[PDB]
RNA sequence: UUUAGAAGGAUUGCCGUCAGGAAAUUAGGUGCGCUUAGCAGUGUACCGCCGGAGGCGG
């Protein structure tokens, strides 16, 4: 349980939500899968529920040191060096808080409205390789201490 | 402890006949609208899945 903090620079024109979506999360999927070892993702300053402001900070949860060095963050999320930062230290942070995946129900055509706008207050968008259908994944923050392919804790 | 305390206004009905408003006109001179700007906010949520209702996968 040490760490590596990747930062989403502000300004830059493009919104940080889009930057999070496109660049980061594909590379992460891949990274996580081949490794398979269930990791996790630290979204510090994850502000409010009315909000959903994921923030400008990304940290990766790992177990061993070679545990996070397992992933070559730098060199991967590298080409994009003007919209994402890669810090260069592995810190053994202990005040971390884990993050969980809620869901929210499908549509009436696919009480629907009751579940709607209860979780709809993060909504990261991922395009699927096989089914070819883009969708939203919702997040949460929780007490569980000691996950899945997406970096979120398994259901 | 109030110029106190009390109270059935009722029934009925044919407004009507006629008519010329009408003639004249000059509204006119002048004029500085105008300096700034990201349609953003995320631009919207897909197929399933068992169950049978209720709950996770990509």
């Amino acid at each position: 349980m040490f760490s590596q903090i990747l930062i989403i620079k502000p300004g830059t024109g493009i919104s940080p939500n889009i930057i999070i979506s496109e660049d980061i999360f594909p590379v992460l999927h891949s990274l996580f899968v081949e490794h398979d070892k269930k990791f996790g993702i630290t979204f510090p300053a994850y502000s409010f529920d009315k909000k959903g402001h994921l923030g400008n900070i990304i940290e990766v949860l790992s177990e061993d040191k070679e545990a996070l060095a397992s992933l070559c963050l730098e060199e991967h999320l590298a080409e994009v060096t003007d919209y994402v930062k890669v810090k260069k230290e592995i810190t053994f942070t202990d005040d971390y808080v884990l993050f969980k995946r809620i869901r929210e129900e499908n549509q009436y055509e696919t009480h629907i409205k009751k579940k709607n706008q209860q979780i709809f207050c993060a909504y990261i968008k991922v395009k699927s390789a096989s089914t070819g259908q883009s969708y939203n994944i919702f997040l949460a923050p929780t007490d569980i201490k000691h996950f899945s392919a997406y970096g979120l804790l398994r259901g």
